[PDB]
């Protein structure tokens, strides 16, 4: 019944054409034109070309959520590990302004979800710093991929305009549960504690203006650090 929003935000380019001239097999071509619509619900192994990369995914009744009595706190989980483990709606990417993968996070997601993402990444010009770009997961087992850029260094208006970018793109398009991991942090160099309270605080706000449509916030922490700091400011 609608189209989906695709990018938060309003709207090289060889390298571009380089990876969309690339042959497809005709059953991953099929895949990459299944409607970005009809990803959320079909039957992915209806489509011979589909697998799942991930072994043992994790789904959300294996959630511990932060705190079940809460109005807020039971719609937050942490993960001790890897965001592409997590069989939610969409998972957030860390990229760059390019959008067409990359090193830590970035590489590991198109590692799982095989070289269909790129291409779709390839579809269009980049994400600016900010915004989010939304694609389907092909073999992750979450169903679409959240591309965001973070800024470089400490700008609390730009962090928080990535989580908003993210949430309201998930509510747009019926997205309601979302793997995060800790955009801008590490080699971008945000520190890692105020990025988390941004994240958290963000989210936070989020899922007191909108209840009834997010069911489950996931913040994965593949670092030991990353882990500590978001169980200390949760509770």
């Amino acid at each position: 019944p609608f189209e989906f929003v695709t990018y938060s935000g309003e709207e090289s380019s060889p390298t571009r054409t380089r990876i969309l001239s690339a042959a497809l097999s005709p059953a991953e071509r099929a895949i990459f034109d299944v409607p970005i619509e009809k990803w959320l619900s079909i039957d992915r192994s209806s489509l011979s070309g589909w697998k799942c990369a991930v072994p043992r995914p994790v789904t959300i009744e294996q959630l511990r959520p932060v705190d079940p009595s809460d109005a807020i706190l039971r719609h937050i989980a942490l993960y001790r590990g890897p965001v592409t483990d997590l069989q939610l709606d969409a998972i957030v990417n860390a990229a760059n302004t390019r959008c067409l993968g990359g090193g830590g996070v970035d590489g590991a997601i198109h590692r799982v979800a095989g070289p269909l993402l790129l291409r779709e990444c390839a579809t269009f010009n980049g994400c600016q710093t900010g915004e989010c770009r939304l694609t389907k997961g092909y073999q992750l087992p979450a169903r679409y991929v959240l591309h965001t850029v973070g800024p470089v260094g400490e700008r609390p208006d730009m962090l928080r305009k990535c989580y908003r970018s993210i949430l309201s793109l998930a509510l747009k398009n019926g997205l309601r549960s979302i793997g995060f991991c800790c955009v801008s942090t590490g080699v971008y160099g945000y520190p890692l504690l105020p990025a988390t309270r941004i994240a958290l605080g963000e989210t936070r706000k989020f899922l007191e203006e909108h209840g009834g449509a997010l069911d489950m916030c996931c913040f994965a922490c593949f670092q030991e650090d990353e882990y500590k700091t978001y169980e200390k400011c949760v509770g």
